[PDB]
């Protein structure tokens, strides 16, 4: 029935190729620049998805999510890139003034503590 | 003969000459060795530390190009992996994982990088 266009099918939505063909597992740089996912039975990812061993964050319009983002009073940041979440890492304030460290979880390090070895090996927590 | 395909020794400088024997110049140049090498606007190789277009970049007596790791009087640097250039006002990972390094913005070590954190978690390093 549908074709090359989002469609949704008994409340859920799924993407058709301009073929009639939905996409499963499959991603899609829309007409509109934003990312879209489809899980192995063609359904819209929507909300925090792990994707390939890599984690993303798409919004409740399925639309993946990129930079930082709050989640549950919580913030995580996406490649401003490639959307995926950035875990013990350090990431430059927008102004370039400084860091904040994301913890191997994603969350951000609200108040992290650092040790410094003689060599000037820094380790986090 | 005019030359091609080798690096010119001529009367102090080095330089380098394609197969249709043209002079390189103000470009990169991967040689047989795996090595890469530069040379000035008037094709003079790179020696020691030379910016290449706004970053910077080590290559040893010879002119090859160096990655990684490098003491420079005394004091250590970290050229990239495989670009090469000099990454400084950066945090690079140590070899094993157990934690990090600080570049300095002029691309030295830090031997004890100060911090400073503020409410939000903000992290400055001086
Ligand atoms: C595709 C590549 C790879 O190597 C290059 C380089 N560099 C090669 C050496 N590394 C360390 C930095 C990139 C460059 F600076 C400019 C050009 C460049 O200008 C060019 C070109 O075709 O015009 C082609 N090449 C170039």
């Amino acid at each position: 029935y549908p074709k090359d266009k989002f469609e949704k099918i008994n409340g859920t939505w799924y993407y058709f190729d301009s073929s009639g063909y939905m996409l499963a597992d499959r991603w899609r740089k829309h007409t509109d620049g934003n990312w879209y996912w489809f899980d192995n039975s063609g359904e819209m990812a929507t909300g925090w998805k792990k994707i390939a061993d890599k984690w993303y964050y798409f919004n409740e319009e399925g639309a993946m999510k990129t930079g930082w983002v709050k989640y549950k009073d919580t913030w995580y940041y996406l490649d401003a890139k490639e959307g995926a979440m950035v875990s013990n890492a350090f990431i430059q304030s927008a102004d370039g003034t400084g860091w904040y460290y994301l913890k191997p979880d994603g969350t951000l390090a609200d108040r992290p503590e650092f040790t410094v070895e003689p060599d000037g090996l820094i380790t986090v927590k």
